[PDB]
């Protein structure tokens, strides 16, 4: 950044690669994300209004020589690292409950203005000593980890509830210490998650048999009891995650409805460990 000092490389986006640097005027310290198409000007641009203390706020966008940067506000630490730094022991659950919370408001706020992630994972969830939790870098090797069935099956004008899918599986994630469905191919995804929710079918998805993707060859499995999927989750958390990773999206919940689920009745938010 002619404006900016690179510090050291925090991470490697889809789309490129993420730098911690210093505002050598205002000495601010920023996420820099090196990367140009008009639509995609436009498109970033608008993402500067979108503003929600769980949303990372996008501070400026930078075209130069057709170089894309943008200029994030910077958080200390990423939930993939604070997983793994939590693995030992597991992120207690109060904890887990205020981070879910913090993402459902963050979500219930971009779905109201119409816009997606589409690319939640947990390296685009970012905390801070405060015991915030913020949605990072919307979309517009990868992981297919996170990835909604209605996305794998070819589905092409999916909506909102793609996110919800991708949170409850992060949800289980934190919970659980392990990844719910970590596919290594698009059809291991899907299987995966076949295996573990049951092959989908015109009873629990009507109209999933028409889709693009879907094809009658498909195994059918069985369906497997939350109670197995994320042992010792509560029956308030099994039911919120069964709701977030019901097959549907039409019946999938909605970020605004999760908000009101009984699973949030005693929610706090108690301050992280962090080792910077
Ligand atoms: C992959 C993994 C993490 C990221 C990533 C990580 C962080 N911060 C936490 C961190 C992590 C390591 C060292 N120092 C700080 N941030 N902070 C703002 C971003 C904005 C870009 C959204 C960002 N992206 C990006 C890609």
């Amino acid at each position: 950044m002619e404006n900016f000092q690179k510090v050291e490389k925090i991470g490697e986006g889809t789309y490129g690669v993420v730098y911690k640097a210093r505002n050598k005027l205002t000495g601010e310290v920023v996420a820099l994300k090196k990367i140009v198409p008009s639509t995609a000007i436009r498109e970033i641009s608008l993402l500067k209004e979108l503003n929600h203390p769980n949303i990372v706020k996008l501070l400026d966008v930078i075209h130069t020589e057709n170089k894309l940067y943008l200029v994030f506000e910077f958080l200390h630490q990423d939930l993939k690292k604070f997983m793994d730094a939590s693995a030992l022991t597991g992120i207690p659950l109060p904890l887990i409950k205020s981070y879910l919370f913090q993402l459902l408001q963050g979500l219930a706020f971009c779905h109201s203005h119409r816009v997606l992630h589409r690319d939640l994972k947990p390296q685009n969830l970012l905390i801070n000593t405060e015991g915030a939790i913020k949605l990072a870098d919307f979309g517009l090797v990868v992981t297919l980890w996170y990835r909604a069935p209605e996305i794998l099956l070819g589905c092409k004008y999916y909506s909102t509830a793609v996110d919800i899918w991708s949170l409850g599986c992060i949800f289980a994630e934190m919970v659980t210490r392990r990844a719910l469905f970590p596919g290594d191919s698009e059809i291991d995804q899907l299987f995966r998650i076949f295996r573990t929710l049951g092959t989908p079918d015109e009873v629990v998805w009507p109209g999933v048999t028409s889709m693009p993707d879907y094809k009658p060859s498909f195994p059918k499995w069985a369906r497997q009891d939350f109670s197995k999927v994320v042992p010792p989750l509560d029956e308030d958390g099994r039911s919120l995650l069964s709701q977030m990773l019901h097959y549907d999206p039409n019946k999938r919940i909605s970020a605004k409805a999760a908000l009101a689920h009984p699973f949030f009745q005693d929610v706090t938010k108690p301050v992280p460990h962090l080792r910077l």
